[PDB]
């Protein structure tokens, strides 16, 4: 038995204020340094308990520790995708090209219509959660869904390639209750290059994965 | 637009009575022909609604339809993994070798410790759900977790390689309320070569996705 | 400190085979002696942990232990209402009268419309759960809802007066996957006298719990 | 048939700035006028769909509409309890007497032990939700629990007599990520007069409902 590899906080791919005016520095700071850090620490702490259990040192509530692992792992991986999904206005914003634009044209009937559907998915998350654009390994097509918290409504298989955090902490300081305006403005920092790089990996690796 | 690719019910890799005496024919029949078919039909039905919305013919409750998609897609993919995860005793059962056994030693301290943990995870799912052995693309390590329903507690990233269905319909006609005995018996039909193939694909393809 | 009062498994109000042919003896036996008993034990086990935590004897995961309490307490109270909600065919079945019929006409446009809606609610629970007819203390009207597991989608305030268990263990041995047939057959053992009494209590007692008199 | 009685947004028992310095005016105002109002509308909108369905005027997804009703009704009743559970500091805060103090002594081993447990329950809500002190009709005793969102982990029977909102919108503008500090400060505005009156009604009324 070798000890588990610890999860690590991935640094932001841009400065804390690089997403202004659309997302303010203070949100980015809090979001990355308080919130994301906590998921990393929480996922590791769950695995530490599992380890002490396996080594016969303690007897854990397997369901409880696994619920802790699930929520914190999911928070960790969802944000790890969230950050590079965005970029400073210029590098971020506008409309996609390449392979992403092609499937969006094919599945959703154009960016316009995709954007409307994704925005509606994000805006209408009940409570806190995510709007998610995912690659389906079973059909090699794009799917849009919601995730509640970090780990509710998410499924096996589906590979998130573009996600928006619609937890209240993601916008409240700036947009107050107005999640709709947040989602509208988030489009101006979407890093279509990062998304494109993900659809590439998925088209190559996801079906041959399942 | 191109109309979404439909999901389809996979055939079982063996006859309905082939996992006897561990899982009786009537369960396998009902489970595949009734339950799994419902998920295929529901996942498609959800995507038909999204299509009509995209064609501008109807307006949908995006949240509601994506919850339907989520549950049925999850049910479909989880069962698609579940069937080939099992095999008629001989091909099914026993103790794993290869890379599966290798990381089972590294992560869990051996087959018996792993078996005990996986079994406890499976047995203690609250309500209906799944015990899941998954490959973590962020650490390239095994993780065990539970899923409730098909689409609760599941996270992005984690690739399920071995799953056990602990919904009541999976065992009740034979084991009645005794999920524990069903879980103990299920080990005798696990298709470890299938699990091995899945882990190999996961080691090859999963990490370069996130 | 004296701490907590324990939950106990109630007896059924009738023999295990008393709801036949609509619900078979085997289901009633397993459901009561194994499933319901398990919730009683689970709720008590959670309260024992909280106790030890409060005495400083251990330090629990409060979230985890409260999740266990929630699920098992909910299972216990839901089955506690479920059993007397039914009665052997004769006392059970048929159509309600009294205050329940009055509110069903007002809220739902009659019994046939109510039945169609309640049945749809029960039949379409995603995964395992309950169909629930409840009294709303804020409006003193009936409401129908679903509950998933025992403790998901349930809200504060609403007082369940008629519930149907649509967990798979409630019907599978007899109806197999055909939850629809089970739901249809279940109407034949509804104890409307029990539902009526619950509504009487709700009309008298529920509103003041929330809107102070 | 009679059209349903609509839910209405109650006024607060005090002005938006009356809970300062513990909860700032801007939070109280947004929380009441935006958040609570939205639940009232959401619960009414779900009931209207049910009505139109019953009148044979529209098609509904019964599950979806009932999920909408559940969430919004729950948000409404929980905030309806939340507001009078608080009072301007002076009338609010301090230490309970009467029947509430008596049960706190007998069950939790006194106020400080109760406060520590309730605070722990509130602080550790996973995602958004509520810390709840409820009266249990089966035992005529107090119980503590968490609720996630407004309508997850709540059970039948239990009557909330004291609740704390730990949705991020309840604290984020003032306390940022520091929910712990919010929970600690909230004790200074607890209206124990209100809690005592709720308990007295529950002692009188709750058990016979079941
Ligand atoms: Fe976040
Ligand atoms: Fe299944
Ligand atoms: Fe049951
Ligand atoms: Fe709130």
């Amino acid at each position: 038995m070798v000890s588990f590899k610890r999860y690590e906080l991935p640094p932001l791919p841009y400065n804390y204020n690089a997403l202004e005016p659309y997302i303010i520095e203070e949100i980015m700071k809090l979001h990355h340094q308080k919130h994301h850090n906590t998921y990393v620490k929480g996922a590791n702490a769950a695995l530490e308990k599992i380890e002490k259990h396996l080594k016969g040192e303690i007897q854990i509530d397997v369901r409880a520790v696994m619920r802790d692992f699930s929520f914190n792992y999911a928070g960790h991986i969802m944000h790890t995708i969230f950050w590079p999904n965005m970029a400073p206005p210029g590098k971020g914003g506008g409309t996609p090209g390449g392979r992403v634009a092609d499937l969006i044209e094919k599945q959703f009937g154009g960016f316009e219509k995709f954007k409307a559907l994704f925005s509606a998915a994000a805006k209408t998350v009940e409570g806190v959660g995510w709007g998610v654009l995912a690659f389906d390994p079973l059909t090699e097509e794009l799917r849009i869904l919601q995730v509640e918290k970090h780990n509710v409504l998410m499924t096996a298989g589906l590979v998130p390639i573009l996600v928006i955090d619609v937890w209240e902490h993601a916008y409240y300081l700036q947009y107050k209750n107005d999640r709709g305006s947040y989602v509208e403005n988030w489009w101006n920092v979407v890093n279509w290059d990062d998304v494109e790089k993900r659809l590439e990996q998925a088209l190559n690796n996801a079906k041959p994965l399942y």
